[PDB]
RNA sequence: CGUCAAAGCACUUUGCAAAAGCUAACGUAUCUGUUUCUUGCCUUUUACCAGAAACAGCCGUUUGUAAGGUGUGCUAAUUUGACUGUAUAGUUUUUGUAAUCU
């Protein structure tokens, strides 16, 4: 849409934010919550993550649930942890990746 | 304006209590009386004259508080008080230069 401009008031900065899940880099967390697609998500820690992503934040901040978190590290071992449900802040990611249902 | 809290709220009637503390208008107003002195006019008393000191009275004022009245409400209205009250991922704090090993 033709408010790119950065210099906006409450009802365009919030058109610009749904337009941008519309449309932009975001969209995909849209139809990977219609969708239920899994993601694989990695955080800064060199952790990673896949689940269906139930609700996500303009920040990135997810909520997840049926997580399938491995780490890995002596000699080198892969191990995994499976959570039901978590609240993931938007800060730790570094890269979303979904895995289509199909 | 906002959040939180408790109080029904606005107007009004009556009772009870208090009203200088750091020199200052309870009242930006203004009367009367008693006692003790000093005076004026004076034939004697009341009524008087005009200054002071110490006391009182009356006409009023303000605040607090208690119980009521009227009109509106409790399927909300208003008032009082308190508050470290506001956005924001793009360098000065809160949307990560992290993990890695030592
Ligand atoms: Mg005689």
């Amino acid at each position: 849409v033709d408010k790119p401009r950065s210099e906006l008031s409450e009802i365009e900065l919030a058109r610009l934010e749904e337009y941008e899940f519309s449309a932009g880099p975001l969209s995909v967390l849209q139809q990977a919550v219609k969708n239920h697609d899994q993601v694989l998500i990695n955080c800064r820690n060199n952790k990673k993550l896949l689940a269906r992503v139930k609700a996500f934040d303009r920040h990135s901040n997810m909520v997840l649930e049926n997580v399938k978190e491995m780490w890995t590290e002596g000699k080198a071992i892969n191990k995994d942890r499976f959570i039901s449900k978590m609240f993931l802040r938007g800060d730790g990611v570094v890269l979303v990746v979904r895995i289509p249902s199909a």
